[PDB]
DNA sequence: CTTGGG
DNA sequence: AAG
DNA sequence: CTTGGG
DNA sequence: AAG
């Protein structure tokens, strides 16, 4: 089966992805921009219970990691954490938006390529790591009332809610993928940051090509959802659209 | 004195004005037009009897004559009459605006013509009279609740409110005053509706083109204030300007 | 939590 | 709505 | 009176 | 604010 074929592709399998082939990513911050400290809001212990146990996984994943940081900012109080970076942002310099709207993505699809497969990377801006020069950008506080820890913690890979990350993760994976798609000219390999379309001339093709292309995610330390994955399909979803005959 | 020159050219010794070389006026009617009747908005005693005295002088006058029409609009509630001519005005075929603005009627001012007379032409809409068959148009309701008469009243006279009055005005004084042009070639004269400017580059030609405007004017039956009057002055206001030394 | 079109 |  | 830019 |  998909699943057992391959199991170091798949999340469900496969464990934390790593994208071990991508150095540390280094944020450069604006010209002008000084570290700022915003307090945490205080919140209900039922969000705190809530959040927790996310953390906690995080911690244990080594994507979390305790530090003491100048920047400081705020998780939201009202379960999963969701952390306000746009003060972070503000300060961060900008980059050059690269990744393509779905709709000019999907005019590189041609007719002549009818079967598809749709992966969706699992966790994928934590695949990429931060330097450690960069990591005290994007402290929080957490505390365990109960427990008695009040400190900071930081992120060691890329952070959900910064800016770059669907940029910066969109041409990670392109680095990664380049010598796929020469080792395969037959394909269409089409990319939007974590959702990936691959199209053959047929259902050989497709199959053969999934299976380097599972292989190759694999590898790199990427991993799919297995659960949502269409493959080797005539009819698939893709970016909001049902592709079926060509069309959409 | 100018008041003792020209008695008949003054408001305040010429008595009302009339344009008598000027033909009744008919008011055309938009092509799918047909009359509208406005209930009277029942008006205070106290708005009642201040509007009262300006009826009676107008009826005395001529100005208003009492009809019957299937035409109607209110008098304001809210002291001198004012007509509520919105729905007329909808209904009356549009004409070209031929009033130049201000900036550029002064534009035609040269530096030469430095002496001016400034005339304000009083009641000036009543001087033209309206065609018998335009003026139902125009019908308001009067009633004296304690004479007894409640009936319709009309103009005999282009009136205020009217949405063409500004400019039917401009355009009949500018037919009555053109030979007034030709025989005075040397003058500027310069007209805004009932505003009229003279100006000359003397004190001695501003004096006689003076005379002979007031003896124009009051022969063609219509009235100047004399209170208002800035006669043969290097400096006068006019249209919210100060006109001195060529400037503005 | 804070923030930035009828 | 967004982080 | 009724009406038609933050 | 305008009639």
């Amino acid at each position: 089966t998909w699943l057992s074929d391959f199991p170091q592709a798949w999340a469900e399998t496969g464990g934390m992805g790593l994208a071990v082939r991508q150095a540390p990513l280094i944020i450069p911050l604006k010209a002008t921009s000084t570290p700022v400290s915003i307090k945490q809001y205080p919140m209900s212990q039922e969000a705190r219970l809530g959040i927790k146990p996310h953390i906690q996984r995080l911690l244990d994943q080594g994507i979390l990691v305790p530090c003491q940081s100048p920047w400081n900012t705020p998780l939201l109080p009202v379960y999963r954490p969701v952390q306000d970076l746009r003060e972070v942002n503000k300060r961060v310099e900008d980059i050059h938006p690269t990744v393509p709207n779905p709709y000019n993505l999907l005019s590189g699809l041609p007719p002549s390529h009818q079967w598809y497969t749709v992966l969706d990377l699992k966790d994928a801006f934590f695949c990429l790591r931060l330097h450690p020069t960069s990591q005290p950008l994007f402290a929080f506080e957490w505390r365990d009332p109960e427990m008695g820890i009040s400190g900071q913690l930081t992120w060691t890979r890329l952070p959900q809610g910064f800016k770059n990350s669907p940029t910066l993760f969109d041409e990670a994976l392109h680095r990664d993928l380049a010598d796929f798609r020469i080792q395969h000219p037959d394909l269409i390999l089409l990319q939007y940051v974590d959702d990936l379309l691959l199209a053959a001339t047929s259902e050989l093709d497709c199959q053969q090509g999934t299976r380097a292309l599972l292989q190759t995610l694999g590898n790199l330390g990427y991993r799919a959802s297995a659960k949502k994955a269409q493959i080797c399909q005539k009819q698939v979803k893709y970016l909001g659209y049902l592709l079926k005959e060509g069309q959409r």
